[PDB]
């Protein structure tokens, strides 16, 4: 079986029927490959179980020791759930063609030639390249993810949060999935602080999720 | 002086005004880098001179890095050429971001999208060897094999054919072993390429559009396979 401990999602289409949803994850199915409906958050630990407050970056949960392969399917580029989630996780996001081309040599070919741009960034008024680290024939997801460190590993940031509610959520998943530490609160409280993120309600400084989104694109420290 | 080894070539800008190419190339050679104007060409040899692949310039033993800068991807003849060359497209931001640290920077936060593939109809992304530190320019280009490593292509083409040439050579820089007859037909071959000519009628090979160069360099593949 082809997709022998590959996890895959698959994202959008952007632009109608560009690729057959149904058609393809039934065709990953049908080879051993497991779709995983929702995303990649299956991977880790739920943050948000302890409805805590002070959140610590994403650690990667038992059932991902199962597999060593995953991937993100979208007819190209875009900041769709599971794409940005992909993008957090270093999990590569490549053309449905990926999928077509792996049956036709009868393996897992290499994804590169497929690799979509990460995404556009508005700061630097360009398409980017995503980054991915090989998959080591050796490592489970699970290792392959608690070894990770985020382009915001170590930075410790403060959320400020007074249906909208969940956007704030995923902005605080995505900058724990990047390997930051951060604490919900309603105010800055003398707080000390690496970066501070509202959106949009005094030394740090602050910052909007657009930022998160050109660390994601960028799998940078903008900031920087 | 920071990019002392750093070779740069600058393409575009590819939207008017997108960046001060002319007060970028001075502040790189202010600060010790080289500028190829024409392009990453003189890396290598001319092969122009049915030869094989390109091989470095002993030129190149002396700097141990090399960009491409630009706005945005494009298919402009430099941006095509670093694709070849598996040499990183950057964005201009770079190199501020160099000064700003008065060091030479990972330039990946920077690296630009590879281009736009009409094939998959999407953008992809540049993938690209790290620079070893140890390594110079020569022994990075000198190790390299292209996608198109043995691969056998015949270039039928009987000023203009200048933009051919641009297409042979990319071929090579891909790794291919090329051989440039005005027609075949016996001949040996794994790949037949023409611009829009038609080729002859019976053949040993499938013909191929330069357009196929293209997405072998925008996707870093063979893609006919
Ligand atoms: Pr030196
Ligand atoms: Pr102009
Ligand atoms: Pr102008």
């Amino acid at each position: 079986l082809i997709f022998d401990d590959c996890v895959f999602a698959f994202s959008g289409p952007v632009h109608e029927d560009a690729y057959d949803r149904s058609a393809l994850e039934t065709v990953v199915q049908d080879h051993g490959g497991l779709v995983l409906d929702t995303g990649l958050r299956p991977l880790f630990n739920d943050p948000f179980k302890s409805k805590q407050k002070k959140l610590r970056h994403l650690k990667p949960q038992k059932r991902s020791k199962s597999w060593n392969q995953a991937f993100v399917v979208s007819d190209t580029f875009s900041r769709k759930v599971k794409y940005l989630e992909a993008l957090a996780f270093n999990i590569p996001c490549v053309h449905p063609q990926f999928i077509k081309q792996c049956l036709k040599m009868n393996r897992v070919v290499d994804f590169s030639p497929y690799l979509l741009a990460s995404g556009y960034s508005h700061r630097l008024d360009c398409t980017l390249s995503q980054r991915i680290e090989p998959f080591d024939t050796t490592d489970s997801l699970y290792d392959r993810l608690l070894a990770r460190k985020g382009p915001l590993f170590g930075k410790k940031i403060l959320f400020i949060i007074p249906e909208q509610g969940q956007k704030a959520l995923a902005h605080v998943y995505h900058a724990l999935a990047l390997g930051a530490d951060v604490e919900i609160r309603p105010n800055v409280a003398h707080l000390e602080c690496d970066l501070i993120l509202t959106m949009d309600g005094t030394n740090c400084p602050v910052v909007d999720p657009e930022w998160i989104v050109e660390c994601l694109i960028s799998q940078s420290d903008i900031s920087t």
